[PDB]
This record gives structure tokens, C-alpha cells and sequence, in this order.
């Protein structure tokens, strides 16, 4: 429903358990209807929303669309938490692709996305064609041993882990999903590469509709496609002092 929040049934109250369950890789708090009722104010913060304890934005509608695969906040066993790389130079290589598109597209799409971010951080991404790279972008089905399937085409569309020496900074995208650049038959990879690989920098969802990673996005695609003041500010929080500077 255009307003889903008060047409919210059984279905949507499970998609919330679903959606949160899939990021944490199980969370003990997200199971149980009462405990979940509290957790739902936390999930709002992962949609960027400054109101926590109200549904009013598209949030419960939009969540049923394939729009986040990578966790927005990172909880991962076996490691100390830190969304940062340790070097001044990082590397990239597309190690498997969606075979609906030819490799030459999927290769270079990520090269745009990492260069968009690239400019404003103390970090350089160089491309390598010898072996493994720092960031491995791969395409897979959800049968390959990790927690929970990607579905097929539709609901949920990737997984990725925060920057670590080997295992981290890397992504697996859904290959049964349909992706695109300009040809429109898919989800646009130019945004989805940028949003995936930006959680690697530590970033969140915005509440400003001008910002690259606004989830409740409506009709009007960015034609040049650029970072805004809020998106530049999202990097300044990482390599400066932390401050929220959104206002009303
Ligand atoms: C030019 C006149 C002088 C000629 C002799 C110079 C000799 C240099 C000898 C040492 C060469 C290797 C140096 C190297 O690996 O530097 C690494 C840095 C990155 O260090 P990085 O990991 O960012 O900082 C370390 C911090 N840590 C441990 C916390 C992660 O930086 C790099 O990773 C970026 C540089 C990569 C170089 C790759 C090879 C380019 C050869 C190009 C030539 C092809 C034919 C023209
Ligand atoms: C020495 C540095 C440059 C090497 C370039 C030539 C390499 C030719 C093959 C040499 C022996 C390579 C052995 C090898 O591992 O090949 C596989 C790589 C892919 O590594 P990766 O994509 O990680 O493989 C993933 C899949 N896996 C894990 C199941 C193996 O795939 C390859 O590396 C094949 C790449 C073919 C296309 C290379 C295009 C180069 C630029 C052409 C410029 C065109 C400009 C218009
Ligand atoms: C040097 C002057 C050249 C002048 C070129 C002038 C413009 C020519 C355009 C030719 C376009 C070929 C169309 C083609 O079938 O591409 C097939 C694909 C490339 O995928 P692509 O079409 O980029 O995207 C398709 C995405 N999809 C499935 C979601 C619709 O790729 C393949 O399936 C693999 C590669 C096939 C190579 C085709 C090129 C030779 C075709 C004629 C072979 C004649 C042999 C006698
Ligand atoms: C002074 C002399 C100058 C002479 C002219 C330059 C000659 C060398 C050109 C090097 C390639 C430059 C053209 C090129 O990048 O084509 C890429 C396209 C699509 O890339 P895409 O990003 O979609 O288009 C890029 C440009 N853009 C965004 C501004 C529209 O690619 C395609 O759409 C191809 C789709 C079908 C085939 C897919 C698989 C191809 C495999 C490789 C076949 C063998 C090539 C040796
Ligand atoms: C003699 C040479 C003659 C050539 C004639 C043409 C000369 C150039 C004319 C203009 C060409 C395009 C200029 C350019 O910067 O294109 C960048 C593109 C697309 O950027 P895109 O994000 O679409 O637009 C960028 C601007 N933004 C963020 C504000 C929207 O981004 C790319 O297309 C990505 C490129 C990936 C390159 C893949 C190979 C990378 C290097 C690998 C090296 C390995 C070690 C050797
Ligand atoms: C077989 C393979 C052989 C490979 C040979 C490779 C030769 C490589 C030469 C590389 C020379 C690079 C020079 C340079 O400083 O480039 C970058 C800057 C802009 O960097 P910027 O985008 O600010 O990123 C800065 C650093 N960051 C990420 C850590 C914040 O650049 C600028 O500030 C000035 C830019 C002037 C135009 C640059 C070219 C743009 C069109 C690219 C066309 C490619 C046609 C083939
Ligand atoms: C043999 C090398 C001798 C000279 C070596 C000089 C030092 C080179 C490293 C300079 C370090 C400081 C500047 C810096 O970080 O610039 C980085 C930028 C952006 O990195 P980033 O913003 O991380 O964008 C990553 C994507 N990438 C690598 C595909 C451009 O990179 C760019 O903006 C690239 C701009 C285009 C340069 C034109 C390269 C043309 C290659 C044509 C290859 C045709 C091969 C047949
Ligand atoms: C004036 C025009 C100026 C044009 C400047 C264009 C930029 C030139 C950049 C050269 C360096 C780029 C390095 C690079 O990142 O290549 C990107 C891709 C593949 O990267 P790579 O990671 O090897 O791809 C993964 C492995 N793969 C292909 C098996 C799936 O590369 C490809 O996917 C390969 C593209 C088709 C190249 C085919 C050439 C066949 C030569 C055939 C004759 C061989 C000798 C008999
Ligand atoms: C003046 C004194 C110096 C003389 C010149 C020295 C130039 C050396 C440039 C070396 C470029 C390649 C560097 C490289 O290490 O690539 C390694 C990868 C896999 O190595 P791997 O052992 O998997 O990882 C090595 C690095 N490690 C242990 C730190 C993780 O390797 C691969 O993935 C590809 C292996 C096949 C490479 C084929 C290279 C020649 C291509 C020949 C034509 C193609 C034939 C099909
Ligand atoms: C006929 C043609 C065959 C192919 C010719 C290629 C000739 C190339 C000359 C220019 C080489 C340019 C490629 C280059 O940058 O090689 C540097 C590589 C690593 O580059 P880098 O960008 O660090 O790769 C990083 C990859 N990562 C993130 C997984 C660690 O460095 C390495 O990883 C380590 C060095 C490995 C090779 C050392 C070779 C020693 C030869 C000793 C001979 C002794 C005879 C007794
Ligand atoms: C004798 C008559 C000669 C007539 C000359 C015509 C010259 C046209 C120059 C235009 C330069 C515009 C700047 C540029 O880099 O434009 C690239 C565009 C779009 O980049 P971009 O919007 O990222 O493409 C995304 C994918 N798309 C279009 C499917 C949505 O790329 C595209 O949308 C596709 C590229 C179309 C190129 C048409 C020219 C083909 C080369 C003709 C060479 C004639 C030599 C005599
Ligand atoms: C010899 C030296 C070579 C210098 C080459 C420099 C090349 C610079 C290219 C940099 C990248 C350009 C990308 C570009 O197309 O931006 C478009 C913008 C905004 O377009 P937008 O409204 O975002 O739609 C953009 C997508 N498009 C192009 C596919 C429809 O378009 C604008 O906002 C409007 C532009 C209005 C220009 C009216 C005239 C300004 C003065 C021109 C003076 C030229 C005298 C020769
Ligand atoms: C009678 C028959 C007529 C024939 C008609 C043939 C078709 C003519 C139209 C061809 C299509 C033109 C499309 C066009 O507006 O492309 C503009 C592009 C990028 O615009 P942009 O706003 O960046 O689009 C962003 C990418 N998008 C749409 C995918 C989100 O612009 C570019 O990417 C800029 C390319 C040049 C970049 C220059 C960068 C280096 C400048 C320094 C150069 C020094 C040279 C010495
Ligand atoms: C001279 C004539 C007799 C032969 C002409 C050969 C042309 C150049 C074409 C036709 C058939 C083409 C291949 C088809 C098969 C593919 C798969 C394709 O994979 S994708 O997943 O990148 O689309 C990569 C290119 C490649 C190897 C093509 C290269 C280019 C290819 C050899
Ligand atoms: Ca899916
Ligand atoms: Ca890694
Ligand atoms: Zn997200
Ligand atoms: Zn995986």
C-alpha cells in the first residue's frame, strides 16, 4: 500500500524479523514478538530515519523490495569491529560476474563506483589482474554455504563483510538477480556497487532525499550522478570529528 504502516499485517511483521535476521546471521533479540517490537525502533535507524518509534516513511513498504543485502551496521564474529582499511592503497578485481551481462560491463561499473568514493577519502583503489585483490567482488547463488539463501530473483540481493586482511572488504552479489546499467531490465548496479562498497567505509542511510544512499527514493534518477553535501559529510565523519549536521 502507498501507506503500508497502518495496513501492516502478519506479512510485514515477519519481513522485519526476516530482514534483521539476515544481517546479524541470527540475533536472539530479533526473535520474539515483544522483543522485536523494540528492535523495530532500532531497524528504523538503519533506514536513516530520525524518528525511532513511529512508522510514517515508506520503510515497511520498501523493505520487501531487494534494496539491502549488505549489513548497514556490522556485527561479525571472529574479529574486532572496525570499518577501516589499514593501507593507503587498496585493490579490486571482479572475480565472478552476472552472466546476463558480459564481463566488460560488470568490471568497469565497479571502477566508477570506487572512484566516486575514491576522491574524497585518503585511499586509492588500483585495479589488479594477477591473482586475488583486496576487495573481491563476486556473483553467486545462495547455495554456497553461507547463512540464508539470496532467494533467486527478488527479495535480497547480496552479502558482504567489513575490511579485514583476507576475509574482509569483499562482497558476494546475487547472480540470479537481474542487474543493469542503462538498460533498465535490472536493478542499477552503479548505485548498488556504490551502496555496497560504501558500508566498507562505515557509512549509513541518509534522511536527505538529495543523498546517494536514501532508501525511500522516488521518481527522478540522478542524470550526471554525483555525491551531495550529506554524502561528502558522511566521509568527513570518518576522517574528521563526528557530528550530525542534519537540521530541520
Ligand atoms: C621511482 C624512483 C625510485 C625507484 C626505486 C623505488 C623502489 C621501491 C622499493 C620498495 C617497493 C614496494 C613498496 C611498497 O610496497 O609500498 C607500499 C605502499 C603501500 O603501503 P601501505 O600498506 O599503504 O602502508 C602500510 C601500512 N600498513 C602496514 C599498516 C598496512 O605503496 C604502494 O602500495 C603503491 C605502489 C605500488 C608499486 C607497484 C609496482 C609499480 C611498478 C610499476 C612499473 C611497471 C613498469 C614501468
Ligand atoms: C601478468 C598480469 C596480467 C595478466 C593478463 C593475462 C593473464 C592471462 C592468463 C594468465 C594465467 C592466468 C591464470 C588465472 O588465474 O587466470 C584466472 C584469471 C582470474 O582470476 P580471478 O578472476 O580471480 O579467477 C576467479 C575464479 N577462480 C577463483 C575460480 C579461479 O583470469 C585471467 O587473469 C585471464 C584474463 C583475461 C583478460 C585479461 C585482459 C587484460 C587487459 C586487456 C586490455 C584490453 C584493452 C582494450
Ligand atoms: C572492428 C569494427 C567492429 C564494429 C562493431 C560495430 C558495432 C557492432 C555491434 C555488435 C553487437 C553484437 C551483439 C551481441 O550479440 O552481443 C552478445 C554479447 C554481448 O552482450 P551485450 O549485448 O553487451 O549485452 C546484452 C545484455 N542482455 C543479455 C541483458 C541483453 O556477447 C557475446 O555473447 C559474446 C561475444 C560475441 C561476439 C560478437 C561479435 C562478432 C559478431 C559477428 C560474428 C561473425 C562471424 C562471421
Ligand atoms: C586511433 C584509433 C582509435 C580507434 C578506436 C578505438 C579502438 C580500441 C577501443 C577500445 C574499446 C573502446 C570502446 C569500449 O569501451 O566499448 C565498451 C562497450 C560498453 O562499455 P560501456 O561502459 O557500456 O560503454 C562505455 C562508454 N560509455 C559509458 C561512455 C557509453 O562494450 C560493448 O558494448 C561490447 C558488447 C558486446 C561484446 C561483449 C564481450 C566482448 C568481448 C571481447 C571481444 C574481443 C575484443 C578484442
Ligand atoms: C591515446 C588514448 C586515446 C583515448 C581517447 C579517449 C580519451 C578519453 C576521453 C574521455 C574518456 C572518458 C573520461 C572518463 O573519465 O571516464 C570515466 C568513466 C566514467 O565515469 P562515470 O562515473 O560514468 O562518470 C564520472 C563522473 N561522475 C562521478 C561525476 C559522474 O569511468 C571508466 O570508464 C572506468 C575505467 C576503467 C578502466 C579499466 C582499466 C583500468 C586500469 C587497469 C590498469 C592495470 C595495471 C596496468
Ligand atoms: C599496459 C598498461 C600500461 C599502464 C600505463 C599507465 C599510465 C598511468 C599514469 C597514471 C598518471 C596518474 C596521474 C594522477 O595523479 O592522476 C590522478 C589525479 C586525480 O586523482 P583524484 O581523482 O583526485 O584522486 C586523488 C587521490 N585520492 C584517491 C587518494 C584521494 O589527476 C589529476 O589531478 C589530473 C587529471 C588530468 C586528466 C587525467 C585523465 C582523465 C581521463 C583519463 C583517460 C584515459 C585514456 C586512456
Ligand atoms: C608507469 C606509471 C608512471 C607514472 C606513475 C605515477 C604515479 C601514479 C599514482 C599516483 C598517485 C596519486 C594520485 C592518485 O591516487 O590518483 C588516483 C586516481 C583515482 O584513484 P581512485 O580515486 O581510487 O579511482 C580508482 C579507479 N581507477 C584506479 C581506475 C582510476 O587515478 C586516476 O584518476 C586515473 C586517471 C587516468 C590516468 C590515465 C591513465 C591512462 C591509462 C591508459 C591505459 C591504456 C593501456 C593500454
Ligand atoms: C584508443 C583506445 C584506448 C583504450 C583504452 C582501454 C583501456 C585498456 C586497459 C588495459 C588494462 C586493463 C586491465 C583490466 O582491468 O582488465 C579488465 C578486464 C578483465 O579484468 P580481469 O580481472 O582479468 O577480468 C577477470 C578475468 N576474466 C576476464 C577471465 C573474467 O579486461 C577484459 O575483460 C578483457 C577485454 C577484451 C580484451 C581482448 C583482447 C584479445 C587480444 C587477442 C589477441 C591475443 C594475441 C594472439
Ligand atoms: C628486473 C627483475 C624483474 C623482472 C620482471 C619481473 C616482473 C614481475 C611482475 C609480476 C606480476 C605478477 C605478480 C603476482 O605475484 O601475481 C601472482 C598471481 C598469483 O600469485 P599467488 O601465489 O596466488 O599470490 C601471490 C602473492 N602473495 C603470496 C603475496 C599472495 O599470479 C596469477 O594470478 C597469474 C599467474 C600467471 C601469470 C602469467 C604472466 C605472464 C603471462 C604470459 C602470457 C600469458 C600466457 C597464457
Ligand atoms: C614475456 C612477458 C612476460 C610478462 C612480463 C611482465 C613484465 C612486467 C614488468 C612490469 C611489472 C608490472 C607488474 C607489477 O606491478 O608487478 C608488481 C607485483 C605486485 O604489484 P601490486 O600492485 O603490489 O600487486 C598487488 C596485489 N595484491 C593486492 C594481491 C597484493 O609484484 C609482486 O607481487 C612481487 C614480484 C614477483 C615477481 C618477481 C620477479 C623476480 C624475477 C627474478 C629472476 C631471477 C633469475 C635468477
Ligand atoms: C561521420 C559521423 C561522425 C559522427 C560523430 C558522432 C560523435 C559523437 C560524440 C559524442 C561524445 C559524447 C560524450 C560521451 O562520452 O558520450 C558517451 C555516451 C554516454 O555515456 P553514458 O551516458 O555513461 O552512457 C551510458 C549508457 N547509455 C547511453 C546506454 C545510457 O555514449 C553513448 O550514449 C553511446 C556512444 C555513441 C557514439 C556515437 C558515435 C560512434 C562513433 C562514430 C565515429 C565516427 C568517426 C567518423
Ligand atoms: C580542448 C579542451 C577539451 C575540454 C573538454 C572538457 C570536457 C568536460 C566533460 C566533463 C563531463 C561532462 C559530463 C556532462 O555531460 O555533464 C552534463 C551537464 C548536466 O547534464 P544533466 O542535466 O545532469 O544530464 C546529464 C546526462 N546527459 C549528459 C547524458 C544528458 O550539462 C550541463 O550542466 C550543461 C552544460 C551547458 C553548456 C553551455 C555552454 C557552456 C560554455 C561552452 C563553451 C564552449 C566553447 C567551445
Ligand atoms: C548526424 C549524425 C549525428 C550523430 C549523433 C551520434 C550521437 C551523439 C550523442 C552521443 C551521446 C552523447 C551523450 C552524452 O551527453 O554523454 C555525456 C557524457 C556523460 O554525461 P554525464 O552527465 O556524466 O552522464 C553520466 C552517466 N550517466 C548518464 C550514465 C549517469 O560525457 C562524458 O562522459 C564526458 C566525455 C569527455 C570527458 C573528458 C575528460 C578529460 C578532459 C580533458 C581532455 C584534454 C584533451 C586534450
Ligand atoms: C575472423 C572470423 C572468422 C572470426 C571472428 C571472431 C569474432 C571476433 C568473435 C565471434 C565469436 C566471439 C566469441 C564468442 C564467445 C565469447 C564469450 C564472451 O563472454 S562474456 O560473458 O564476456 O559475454 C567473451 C568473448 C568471446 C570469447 C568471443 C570473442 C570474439 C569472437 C571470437
Ligand atoms: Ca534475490
Ligand atoms: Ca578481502
Ligand atoms: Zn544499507
Ligand atoms: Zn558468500
Amino acid at each position: 500500500l502507498p501507506q503500508e504502516a497502518g495496513g501492516m499485517s502478519e506479512l510485514q511483521w515477519e519481513q522485519a524479523q526476516d530482514y534483521l535476521k539476515r544481517f546479524y546471521l541470527y540475533d536472539s533479540e530479533t526473535k520474539n514478538a515483544n522483543s522485536l517490537e523494540a528492535k523495530l525502533k532500532e531497524m528504523q535507524k538503519f533506514f536513516g530515519l530520525p524518528i525511532t518509534g513511529m512508522l510514517n516513511s515508506r520503510v515497511i513498504e520498501i523493505m520487501q523490495k531487494p534494496r539491502c543485502g549488505v549489513p548497514d551496521v556490522a556485527e561479525y564474529s571472529l574479529f574486532p569491529n572496525s570499518p577501516k582499511w589499514t593501507s593507503k592503497v587498496v585493490t579490486y578485481r571482479i572475480v565472478s560476474y552476472t552472466r546476463d551481462l558480459p564481463h566488460i560491463t560488470v568490471d568497469r561499473l565497479v571502477s566508477k563506483a570506487l572512484n566516486m568514493w575514491g576522491k574524497e577519502i585518503p585511499l586509492h583503489f588500483r585495479k589488479v589482474v594477477w591473482g586475488t585483490a583486496d576487495i573481491m567482488i563476486g556473483f553467486a547463488r545462495g547455495a554456497h554455504g553461507d547463512s540464508y539463501p539470496f532467494d533467486g530473483p527478488g527479495n535480497t540481493l547480496a552479502h558482504a563483510f567489513a575490511p579485514g586482511t583476507g576475509l574482509g572488504g569483499d562482497a558476494h552479489f546475487d547472480e540470479d538477480e537481474r542487474w543493469t546499467d542503462g538498460s533498465s531490465l535490472g536493478i542499477n548496479f552503479l548505485y548498488a556497487a556504490t551502496h555496497a562498497l560504501g558500508h566498507s567505509l562505515g557509512m549509513g542511510h541518509s534522511s536527505d532525499p538529495n543523498a546517494v544512499m536514501y532508501p525511500t527514493y522516488g521518481n527522478g534518477d540522478p542524470q550526471n550522478f554525483k555525491l551531495s553535501q550529506d554524502d561528502i559529510k558522511g566521509i568527513q565523519k570518518l576522517y574528521g570529528k563526528r557530528s550530525n549536521s542534519r537540521k530541520k
